[PDB]
């Protein structure tokens, strides 16, 4: 069985003793220093195509809430910016706080948000998503930041079902979501080789983390925090704090596809 999960008896800085690679060479999440990761004009605009997106369900797996994608044909789609081929949208879920002044994986130099958004989705050379995670190239995870403001029409869908799947293993059906309403106005995007968050900890993935961040309302967030970590029967431990801290960069190189302000050119 799984001992892993966020607490101090089986949080982040144990996942090495079951999996290693937590101290490999390209662990995720990392903070973003905007200054070096240094803008590269050979790379393309992202190409995010979610207008035909089918969802299937929503889920609690015991560590965040999972919205499942057919990922059956190429519907919704990640090509373009640093990707070579086509990458299918499998699931999108969250990392988040106890408080509205942490939650995000991602830092962008040293500063948290209160939650982060991750799109998966793997390379259809590998014909399923076990087969690409499998692979360096495998795997392409969009990444968004949620900063507290207004609330966010294109959460409230997900939020308004929360209280159907409060514990680990519920699910609900969860079709008919536009996944259209998570993306900010602007594509522009840092991106680096890194890895899945949690265990395994694979290091399968090319991030593509966007440089504007999503709106939420405070109450909205809250809602994250009524989800529990436990199971039904069992003592209620709330779902919150679910994020890894940053990794060392080590010999990475971070690309911003614009120019940001901490860049004279
Ligand atoms: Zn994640």
């Amino acid at each position: 069985a799984h001992h892993w999960g966020y607490g101090k008896h089986n949080g982040p800085e144990h996942w090495h003793k079951d999996f290693p690679i937590a101290k490999g060479e390209r662990q995720s999440p990392v903070d973003i220093d905007t200054h070096t990761a240094k803008y590269d004009p050979s790379l393309k605009p992202l190409s995010v195509s979610y207008d035909q997106a089918t969802s299937l369900r929503i889920l609690n797996n015991g560590h965040t809430f999972n919205v499942e994608f057919d990922d059956s044909q190429d519907k919704a789609v990640l090509k373009g910016g640093p990707l070579d081929g086509t990458y299918r949208l499998i699931q999108f879920h969250f990392h988040w706080g106890s408080h509205d002044g942490q939650g995000s994986e991602h830092t962008v130099d040293k500063k948290k948000y209160a939650a982060e958004l991750h799109l998966v989705h793997w390379n259809t050379k590998y014909g399923d998503f076990g087969k690409a995670v499998q692979q360096p190239d495998g795997l392409a995870v969009l990444g968004i930041f949620l900063k507290v403001g207004s609330a966010n029409p294109g959460l409230q869908k997900v939020v308004d079902v929360l209280d159907s799947i409060k514990t680990k293993g519920k699910s609900a059906d969860f079709t008919n979501f536009d996944p259209r309403g998570l993306l900010p106005e602007s594509l522009d995007y840092w991106t680096y080789p890194g890895s899945l968050t949690t265990p395994p900890l694979l290091e399968c993935v090319t991030w593509i983390v966007l440089k504007e961040p999503i709106s939420v309302s405070s109450e909205q967030v809250s809602k994250f925090r009524k989800l529990n970590f436990n199971g039904f029967g069992e003592p209620e431990e709330p779902m919150v704090d679910n994020w890894r801290p940053t990794q060392p960069l080590k010999n990475r190189q971070i690309k911003a596809s614009f120019k940001h302000h901490h860049h004279h050119h």
